[PDB]
C-alpha cells in the first residue's frame, strides 16, 4: 500500500529497476513493457503506477488521464539559492547536429539527406523537427522528406527504419526501447557520429555528454566537439557552444507521470527514494544511484540532479505549455482529443 510499481521499457531498464527494487526492500517494484506505449497502458489498467516520460509521450498520457507528478531537474547557474527539489525546471534545447567535415549542409539542404531520430513521438527527436519540416513543407508526407532514416517506432519495413540496426544480432530492428543501437538521445547521436545519418535530432546536452572524453564508450571515446556543428533556423552553422542562439525549440523536462488517483502516493514514496539513491543520498556512491546507468539514460536521464516538485499543480497542458501543445496538434492531424488507446 505504501508500495509503488514502476514500469520499465525494455530488458535493460528492467535490469536497472529490479536492482532498484532489491535495494528498496520492495518499497518499489517493477513491470516490464516492450514500449513506452504499453507502459502507459499498464498504468491506465492499474497494473503499474508510474514512469518517467519525455514530453511527447506525456502528451499522449495526458489525453488518457495521467498526471505529471515530479520533474527531472539538472544543474544551473541561475536560481542557485534554491534547493533542487523546489527549484523551477529550466527546460532543455532541441538542436540539430551535423558533422563539421560535412560542409555546406544546412537546414535548407535537408531534403533527401539521412536522418537520426531519438524515436517517433518524442520532443527533440521527432515532434519539433518534423513539426517544422511539415509546416515549412506544406506537405504531411514527412515520411518522404528524408531519403532514409532511423526513427524508432516507425514501420520497420519503411525507410524511416532503413537506418536502424537492432541489437547484437540485428534482432528487434527499429523498436523504440534501448535495445536498438540508434534509439534514444544516445543512439541517435551514435547514429550520426558513426556517419550512418547525415543529421541527428537530439538535445544540446547530448552533444556535450558524448564528446571530449565525457562518455568513454568505444564509439564516443575519440569524439571531439569541434567536429560537430548545429543547424540553425536562419540556415547557418554554429559551433556547439552557441546552443542558445542556434536551437530548434526549448523542451519541457522529462517527468514522472501517474494516474491522478495515485499521484499523491507516488510523489511521496519517490522523494523518499531520492533521499536515498539520488545525487546526494545516504546510499548513492556506495550502494545504488538512481540517476546513474552509465551513459544510457535508463529510467531517468543520466544528467538529472534531482526530481523536482512542480508547484502550481500542473495539468499536462499547463506542464507542456501552450506553445508545445499546439505544435503537437498541428502535427497529429497529418497522421485533436482522444486516449490513443
Ligand atoms: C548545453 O548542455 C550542456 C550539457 O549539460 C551544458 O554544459 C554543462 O553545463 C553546466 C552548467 O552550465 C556546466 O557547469 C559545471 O557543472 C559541472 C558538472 O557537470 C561542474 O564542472 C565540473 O565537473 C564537470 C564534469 O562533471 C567538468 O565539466 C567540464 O570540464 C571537463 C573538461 O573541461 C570535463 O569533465 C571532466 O570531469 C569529469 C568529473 O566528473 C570527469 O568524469 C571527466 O572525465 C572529465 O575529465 C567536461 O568536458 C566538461 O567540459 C569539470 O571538470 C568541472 O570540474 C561545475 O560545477 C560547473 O558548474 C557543466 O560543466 C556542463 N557540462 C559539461 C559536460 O561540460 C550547457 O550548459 C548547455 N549550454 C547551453 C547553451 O544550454
Ligand atoms: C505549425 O503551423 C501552425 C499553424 O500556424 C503553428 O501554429 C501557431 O502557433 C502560434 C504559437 O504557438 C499560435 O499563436 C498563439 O496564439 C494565441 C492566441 O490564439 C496568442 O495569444 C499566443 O500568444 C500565441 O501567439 C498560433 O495561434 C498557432 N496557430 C494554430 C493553428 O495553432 C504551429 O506552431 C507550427 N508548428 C511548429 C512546430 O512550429
Ligand atoms: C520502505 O518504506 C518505509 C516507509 O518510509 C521506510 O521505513 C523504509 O526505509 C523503506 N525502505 C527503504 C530501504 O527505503
Ligand atoms: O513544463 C514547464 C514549462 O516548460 C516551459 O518550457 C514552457 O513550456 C512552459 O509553458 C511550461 O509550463
Ligand atoms: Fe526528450
Ligand atoms: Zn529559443
Ligand atoms: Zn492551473
Amino acid at each position: 500500500y505504501t508500495r509503488v510499481v514502476w514500469c520499465a521499457v525494455g530488458p535493460e531498464e528492467q535490469k536497472k529497476c529490479q536492482q532498484w527494487s532489491q535495494q528498496s526492500g520492495q518499497n518499489v517494484t517493477c513491470a516490464t513493457a516492450s514500449t513506452t506505449d504499453d507502459c502507459i497502458v499498464l498504468v491506465l489498467k492499474g497494473e503499474a503506477d508510474a514512469l518517467n516520460l519525455d514530453g511527447g509521450y506525456i502528451y499522449t498520457a495526458g489525453k488518457c488521464g495521467l498526471v505529471p507528478v515530479l520533474a527531472e531537474n539538472r544543474k544551473s547557474s541561475k536560481h542557485s539559492s534554491l534547493d533542487c527539489v523546489l527549484r523551477p525546471t529550466e527546460g532543455y534545447l532541441a538542436v540539430a547536429v551535423v558533422k563539421k567535415a560535412n560542409e555546406g549542409l544546412t537546414w535548407n539542404s535537408l531534403k533527401d539527406k539521412k536522418s537520426c531520430h531519438t524515436a517517433v513521438d518524442r520532443t527533440a527527436g521527432w515532434n519539433i523537427p518534423m513539426g517544422l519540416i511539415v509546416n515549412q513543407t506544406g506537405s504531411c508526407a514527412f515520411d518522404e522528406f528524408f531519403s532514409q532514416s532511423c526513427a524508432p517506432g516507425a514501420d520497420p519495413k519503411s525507410r524511416l527504419c532503413a537506418l536502424c540496426a537492432g541489437d547484437d544480432q540485428g534482432l528487434d530492428k527499429c523498436v523504440p526501447n534501448s535495445k536498438e543501437k540508434y534509439y534514444g538521445y544516445t543512439g541517435a547521436f551514435r547514429c550520426l557520429a558513426e556517419d550512418v545519418g547525415d543529421v541527428a535530432f537530439v538535445k544540446n546536452d547530448t552533444v556535450w555528454e558524448n564528446t571530449n572524453g565525457e562518455s568513454t564508450a568505444d564509439w564516443a571515446k575519440n569524439l571531439k566537439r569541434e567536429d560537430f556543428r548545429l543547424l540553425c533556423l536562419d540556415g547557418t552553422r554554429k559551433p556547439v557552444t552557441e546552443a542558445q542562439s542556434c536551437h530548434l525549440a526549448v523542451a519541457p523536462n522529462h517527468a514522472v507521470v501517474s494516474r491522478s488517483d495515485r499521484a499523491a502516493h507516488v510523489e511521496q514514496v519517490l522523494l523518499h527514494q531520492q533521499a536515498l539513491f539520488g545525487k546526494n543520498g545516504k546510499n548513492c556512491p556506495d550502494k545504488f544511484c538512481l540517476f546513474k546507468s552509465e551513459t544510457k539514460n535508463l529510467l531517468f536521464n543520466d544528467n538529472t540532479e534531482c526530481l523536482a516538485k512542480l508547484g502550481g499543480r500542473p495539468t499536462y497542458e499547463e506542464y507542456l505549455g501552450t506553445e508545445y501543445v499546439t505544435a503537437i496538434a498541428n502535427l497529429k492531424k497529418c497522421s485533436l482529443e482522444a486516449c490513443a488507446f
